[PDB]
């Protein structure tokens, strides 16, 4: 194998220590500091408040029967109440799995069902979402807010005592986080993210004596990309905590508040993606606000584009801007931006940064199998300690996506240049990204073929300015049918969250297949 890795040396990384133990290793020296503030009230929690909050939810956890390995579900939006939760299970050597709060009933309820989730720590309004799901299965809700009938209030696990915390025997290869991903075919499976994976995944991002991305505990990071992906819960916040940064917490995007926040707290670090870039863009407001104290702009699921890299250089004067890139899979990191060192290495626009340290990257050529040299586009593969277990319940996936030397293959299409820089240039995989959000298209072709008068159906993105990409349906109607483009539409919106959406559909005599039986995709994406 060509085997590619970081321009930067390897580092001693304590995989040995739990999450938790691993994220406050340091915390004397950061105790009394802001941990997280809440945007909306102005509320701040120390250091100190934060791992005591987490130590009582951990307790009150325990209280309600749960164990090692058990799972918890958090469907929240960004909070102090989240990381309570998360850190909380972290001590208990359990699980939470994360969950967008805007899911319909049916998607809260197969998560919940593939994790095997024993409570659901959620907000009054989402209760009747899984309501009667937990009722019949003896899973307990827990609100922030306020408790309709027959839920627990979150004060139930604040209120617990610290040192009723279990003597608890916590490996490296325990599970402690269990997003959701389709990987690159199929449907939504649970990612198993370790205590090893996650510590060495921050460690390659924020230690060392020249740290790839340098944060520190005087910066404040806003936090308004959701901590229900592991995208922000580790680049955001566990990295934030590692190094005794503040955290920022935004429960909802809106530029004026985003600005205002910016301003008002002096936000150093601004993790964002395109669409937040332009909203900034397009919105003339911008001008009229101080974003000077940004340092760092660090961007990625998608392409940012030079228009937008514009945009950045303009608003955040005082910033450096980066792209980096990630899959859940991955833990989520794989490549980060040089020009975010301590000591810092030039970049080239475009690029989504070098591959991690302590970690190999290889470019696998999709026809041969054989691994590639520079310059030359491939399918992007990694190895190293920070990669996920696997999938929850899935050896076939697991060994699809994982192989026997430990390679997970991405179905990203890129390539390595000269100066260690890695390009995305192609997606092999079905997958399709709404403003970051996964959209499998095996979940809404199975939606579609649900219908009636829907024979058969292929789902593919289609370029999107404002979402990067959208879903669209090739659609081949069912004998005597008149079934129209927005019944269609109407018939899959009802059932899927906004993202999920299919915003086109071109009805097809068949559907172009290869001779073994499947999607010829990218012809697909061709005609578009
Ligand atoms: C980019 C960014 C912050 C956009 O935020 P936003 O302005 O809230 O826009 P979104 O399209 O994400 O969400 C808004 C939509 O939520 C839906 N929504 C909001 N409240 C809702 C409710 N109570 N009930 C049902 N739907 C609701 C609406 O459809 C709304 O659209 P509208 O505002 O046009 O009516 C956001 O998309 C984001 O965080 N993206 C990255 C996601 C991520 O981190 N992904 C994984 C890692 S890349
Ligand atoms: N910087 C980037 N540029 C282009 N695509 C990206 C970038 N970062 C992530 N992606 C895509 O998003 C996928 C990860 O999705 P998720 O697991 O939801 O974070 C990757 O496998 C890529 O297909």
């Amino acid at each position: 194998d060509i085997i590619f890795r970081s321009k930067l040396p390897d580092i001693y990384i304590p995989n040995h220590l739990p999450l938790h133990s691993y994220c406050f290793e340091n915390i004397s020296e950061f105790s009394s500091r802001p941990c997280l503030i809440n945007g909306a009230n102005k509320q701040i929690y120390t250091y100190a408040d934060v791992e005591l909050n987490s130590r009582k939810v951990a307790a009150g956890l325990h209280k309600q029967g749960i164990q090692p390995k058990d799972t918890i579900m958090i469907l929240l939006p960004n909070s102090p109440e989240f990381v309570f939760a998360f850190i909380g299970a972290s001590y208990l050597g359990a699980i939470s799995t994360m969950a967008n709060p805007l899911f319909t009933p049916a998607e809260v309820v197969k998560q919940a069902k593939a994790s095997s989730a024993k409570i659901i720590v959620t907000q009054a309004c989402h209760v009747n979402k899984v309501k009667d799901y937990a009722f019949e299965n003896d899973v307990k809700i827990i609100c922030i807010d306020s408790a309709p009938e027959g839920c627990l209030h979150f004060s139930v696990l604040t209120q617990a005592n610290e040192h009723d915390i279990p003597e608890v025997e916590i490996q490296p290869d325990d599970v402690v986080a269990l997003p959701y991903s389709s990987g690159t075919t199929g449907l939504p499976k649970g990612v198993m993210l370790t205590h090893k994976g996650l510590v060495t995944s921050v460690a390659q991002q924020v230690d060392g004596e020249n740290p790839n991305l340098y944060i520190h505990s005087e910066d404040v990071m806003l936090c308004v990309l959701p901590l229900f992906h592991i995208y922000s819960l580790n680049s955001v916040l566990l990295c934030g905590l590692r190094v005794g940064a503040a955290i920022l917490i935004m429960q909802k995007f809106d530029i004026v508040s985003f600005l205002e926040l910016i301003q008002r707290y002096k936000v150093t670090i601004g993790p964002f993606v395109p669409p937040i870039v332009l909203a900034i863009a397009k919105s003339p407001m911008v001008d009229d606000y101080d974003l000077s104290s940004v340092r760092t702009v660090m961007s990625g699921a998608a392409p940012l584009g030079k228009e937008l890299e514009d945009t950045v250089r303009a608003k955040f004067p005082n910033a450096k801007l980066g792209q980096g890139y990630g899959m859940t899979e991955a833990g989520p990191v794989l490549a980060m931006c040089l020009a975010f060192a301590k000591e810092p290495f030039e970049i080239k626009s475009g690029a989504c940064g070098t591959v991690v340290r302590n970690a190999e990257m290889k470019i696998v050529d999709p026809k041969t199998g054989n691994s590639l040299p520079r310059n030359q586009s491939g399918e992007i593969c990694i190895r190293g300690d920070q990669i996920m277990k696997g999938y929850l319940n899935d050896p076939e996936a697991t060994a699809r996506t994982i192989d026997k030397e430990g390679w997970l293959y991405t179905g990203d299409i890129g390539y390595i240049d000269d100066d260690d820089e890695l390009f995305i240039v192609d997606r092999l995989k079905e997958l399709i990204k709404y403003k970051g959000f996964q959209v499998a298209p095996a979940e809404l072709e199975a939606l579609l073929l649900n219908h009636p008068n829907i024979s058969d159906a292929a789902v593919v993105p289609m370029k999107d300015e404002q979402a990067g990409e959208v879903p669209v349906a090739f659609v081949v109607r069912s004998n005597g049918s008149t079934i129209t483009e927005d019944e269609v539409k109407d018939f899959i919106s009802k059932q899927v969250i906004f993202y999920k959406r299919i915003k086109r559909v071109f009805f097809v005599d068949a559907i172009p297949k290869s001779p073994s039986g499947k999607i010829l995709r990218k012809d697909l994406r061709a005609k578009l």
